[PDB]
């Protein structure tokens, strides 16, 4: 079930009331087919973050939301977004490497702060060993995906059972 | 009112003496600032804390055996709860205090605070979240007392359910 929670639903129904607001994440994507499910697991749920302007704009949405009742939402103001991350020497070099999707997803010029933000250095392989190789030899806490729709991370605490 | 998994873990508790509790039982604040406590804890308000890497594993191997869930677990001898305060950060309006002074844990889970919170900070109001991340560049989690978010890196989360 992807479609627009009510929250997000309700801050377009009235998007005249905030001038600043550009779109969701997911509008703003332009990737090939190839690295869809790539990407489309790097990125998870901020798929239906609400990209504005500037902070005015977020607040006025906030406090909109506040007295309406209608749900929580994220949103990425382009003034106040950190969309700084650093390359990791060597992972080009090794197998199954696809390249930083940063590199793998295009926004309109005046966005180019979101790539950076929504993927930071995360990194793109071919498959799942290899993404499990990667992670070992670079001791990465960074995340990687795989062509396929994996994704591995730093993982946060110890994790399982089933 | 927990999963399943969590559930087996606790109702089987004298198989694990290494076993503490899940987060959220373990947080002591004010009433006033709970709200702001919810939202910097996020997911991590349900996992379960152990003392060590062997209670960790023999939970996971557990639950892998009678197949009831899956769990997030933080053993006290793996975690750092190091973290640096800002200075003249709480010296401006609207600050309201770092979140790890704001809950208290028994005393010997002090690194439990560190490693939820590190040096998150709980404002007054969104207004105040934004002036001072940029006043001091924060690159820390800002909560405010309304229920609002600032990730480290610029998201805002706001609305009321």
């Amino acid at each position: 079930y992807r479609g627009f929670s009510r929250a997000v639903r309700a801050v377009f129904e009235e998007k005249e009331r905030f001038p600043g607001l550009v779109d969701v994440v997911s509008n703003l994507i332009e990737v090939d087919e190839k690295y869809s499910l790539a990407v489309s697991v790097l990125l998870g749920g901020t798929a239906q973050n609400i990209v504005v302007r500037n902070v005015d704009t977020a607040k006025a949405i906030v406090e909109f939301l506040k007295q309406n009742e209608a749900g929580r939402v994220t949103i990425l103001p382009l003034d106040l977004i950190d969309g700084s991350f650093n390359r990791i020497s060597g992972l080009e070099n090794e197998r199954g490497f696809v390249g930083y999707a940063v590199d793998l997803v295009k926004f309109p010029s005046d966005l180019e702060v979101l790539g950076g933000f929504l993927f930071g250095n995360s990194v793109v392989v071919e498959t799942l060993d290899d993404a499990i190789r990667m992670k070992k030899k670079y001791r990465l806490n960074t995340r990687i995906a795989t062509l396929d729709g994996e994704l591995i991370s730093g993982r946060g605490a110890i994790t399982g059972g089933r």
